[PDB]
């Protein structure tokens, strides 16, 4: 697959709205620091080239590969900010390690404004210059979440685009969109956590591990499939998310769009589900697939014991070909439970691996795996007793109620961890019991486990960044298969030392009484974590003591005419009574 050239190919296969969306959002995710009108004039010039190159191929440089020009027009025209401490240098660099030092600079919490949407002013730019707009929801993204899936963007930036061509003649804009972008931006970031545990995946942990997820998810979604054509899909999907991680986004795109027909000239071997996806255009047709229901379990499958349990030639099998022997064993498992999360599947084809490994040299293997799989079966009873207890407690306190009992656990937990990141992660565990626990347990399991791999997996590369936490790095690095189960046990980090006291992690100002209720949240919950930071052995009823006074005093103070005097009068003294109160 060498061509005259490159761009061009990509510039045909991909037309120019796509092409100039993938393309901006490479150089929103390289230089995430960038305004966004430097971003669209570079976007125009590769889109001068390849339609210079659709006129004629043979033109001096259409020849050159995609990290040339992407890097030519992006380092020698504007050095961008050389005050990147990283940026500056790879710049004078060739290929392909100046595009190799390019990708190493993303940053994954980049701590940008966050955007709070305003209806009258949205609706507004969107009158103004329909395209910007979608440029600017792309560049708003991409440059916060630099791993995100760039044509599941694209897909994304047309939906935001047609709440808007929806929603802007109504007379209360407000009741129209808010909620519609509301439940929009749920779905973005899953997107986002979700392909950065792709990327983090094959990168700690061997792109095999991203194949067996795969496998596990396409076995359940397409029970009917051979093993083969399974095993072909997540082959090139794998493909696919691999371009995506290594930012030859275009490339990505491109050739997930060829699995999508693919999988459509087959959707007969495949699965009597996907006939709407297969004739929708384009992107809708790549997320209607991703997203297509499970098939029917087929009719009158053999027992599984069949193969993996009675079958003599198991230690054999396992000793002369153990991946394919196992991915099978995942697709065999996958395909019959539906209602199980991906994520235990692996912790399963995980377990009855050690299992093999046991007994094929014991002296009578098969009476040791006779009996594996009523083994297997109670392994998911720990993962749903975990959620039964958690749902409990969330029913019983209400989401935030729950987040700030997350939070207790949590610093307890990893008391290391920086306080924005013991406050982000502890408020999205909290959400998944929004999320979840009202779900048919057939479906829950599947949407707590799936979640909290995607929460883990932000708090994983948060922290790897800035290691603090011994036990984290661990929970981070052994198995991607255990992670859940790991952070799980984490118990109070007895080797901790208090934050020494601190009356500004207390001070509290009127903004309090103004802010969103995100932010007001954020606030309170940022508060106890430093609180438990300064004081980790203090009994629950302790904090919920302090907690109570802080909030009777937010009241008596938002309440007030003047509301900040408030705060600077009966200030202290909630200090102090915090802190001799309960030394
Ligand atoms: O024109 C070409 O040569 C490309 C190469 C793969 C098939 N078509
Ligand atoms: O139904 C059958 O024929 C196979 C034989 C082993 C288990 N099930
Ligand atoms: O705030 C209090 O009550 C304690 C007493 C001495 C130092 N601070």
């Amino acid at each position: 697959d060498t061509h005259k050239s490159e761009i061009a190919h990509r510039f045909n296969d991909l037309g120019e709205e796509n092409f100039q969306g993938l393309v901006l959002i490479a150089f929103s995710q390289y230089l995430q620091q960038c305004p966004f009108d430097e971003h669209v004039k570079l976007v125009k010039e590769l889109t001068e080239f390849a339609k210079t190159c659709v006129a004629d191929e043979s033109h001096a440089g259409c020849d050159k590969s995609l990290h040339t020009l992407f890097g030519d027009e992006l380092c020698k025209v504007a050095t961008l900010r050389e005050t990147y401490g990283d940026m500056a240098d790879c710049c004078e660099k060739q290929e392909p390690e100046r595009n190799e030092c390019f990708l190493n600079h993303k940053d994954d919490s980049p701590d940008l404004p966050k955007l709070k949407p305003e209806p009258d002013t949205l609706c507004a730019e969107f009158k103004a210059d329909e395209k910007k707009f979608w440029g600017k929801y792309l560049y708003e993204v991409a440059r916060r979440h630099p791993y995100f899936y760039a044509p599941e963007l694209l897909y994304y930036a047309n939906k935001y685009n047609g709440v808007f061509q929806e929603c802007c003649q109504a007379e209360d804009k407000g009741a129209c969109l808010l909620p519609k972008i509301d439940a929009m931006r749920e779905k973005v970031l899953a997107s986002s956590a979700r392909q950065r545990l792709r990327c983090a995946s094959i990168q700690k942990f061997g792109e095999r591990a991203l194949k067996a997820w795969s496998v596990a998810r396409l076995s359940q979604k397409f029970p009917k499939a051979d093993f083969t054509d399974v095993t072909k899909i997540v082959t090139d999907l794998t493909k696919v998310h691999k371009e995506c991680c290594h930012g030859d986004l275009l490339e990505c795109a491109d050739d997930r769009a060829d699995l999508a027909k693919y999988i459509c000239d087959h959707q007969d071997a495949l699965s009597s589900k996907l006939k709407e996806c297969c004739d929708k255009p384009v992107l809708e047709k790549s997320h209607c697939i991703a997203e297509v229901d499970k098939d029917a379990v087929p009719e009158n499958l053999p027992p599984l014991t069949a193969d993996f349990a009675e079958d003599k030639e198991v230690c054999k099998n396992y000793q002369e070909a153990k991946d394919v022997f196992l991915g099978s064993f995942l697709y065999e498992y996958s395909r019959r439970h539906p209602e199980y999360a991906v994520s235990v599947l692996l912790r399963l084809a995980k377990e009855y691996e050690a299992t093999l490994e046991d007994c094929c040299a014991k002296e009578d293997p098969h009476a040791c795996y006779a009996t594996v799989f009523d083994k297997l079966k109670h392994l998911v009873d720990e993962p749903q007793n975990l959620i039964k207890k958690n749902c409990e407690l969330f029913e019983k306190h209400g989401e935030y109620g729950f987040q700030n009992a997350l939070i207790v656990r949590y610093t307890r937990k990893a008391p290391q961890v920086s306080t924005p990141t013991l406050v982000e992660i502890s408020r999205s565990l909290g959400k998944v019991g929004t999320k979840c626990c009202a779900k048919p347990e057939s479906e829950r399991m599947p949407c707590t486990e799936d979640y909290l791999s995607l929460i883990l997996n932000r708090l994983c590369v948060l922290h790897e960044k800035t290691p603090v936490s011994e036990k984290v790095t661990k929970c981070c690095t052994e198995s991607l298969v255990n992670r859940r189960p790991c952070f799980s046990d984490l118990t109070l980090d007895e080797t901790y030392v208090p934050k020494p006291f601190d009356e500004k992690f207390f001070t509290f100002h009127a903004d309090i009484c103004t802010l969103p209720d995100t932010e007001k949240q954020i606030k309170k919950q940022t508060a106890l974590v430093e609180l438990l930071k300064h004081k980790p052995k203090a009994t629950d009823e302790q904090l919920k003591t302090v907690m109570e006074n802080f909030v009777a005093f937010v009241d008596k103070c938002c309440a007030a005419d003047d509301k900040e005097g408030c705060f600077v009068l009966e200030g202290p003294k909630l200090v102090a009574s915090t802190q001799a109160a309960l030394a």
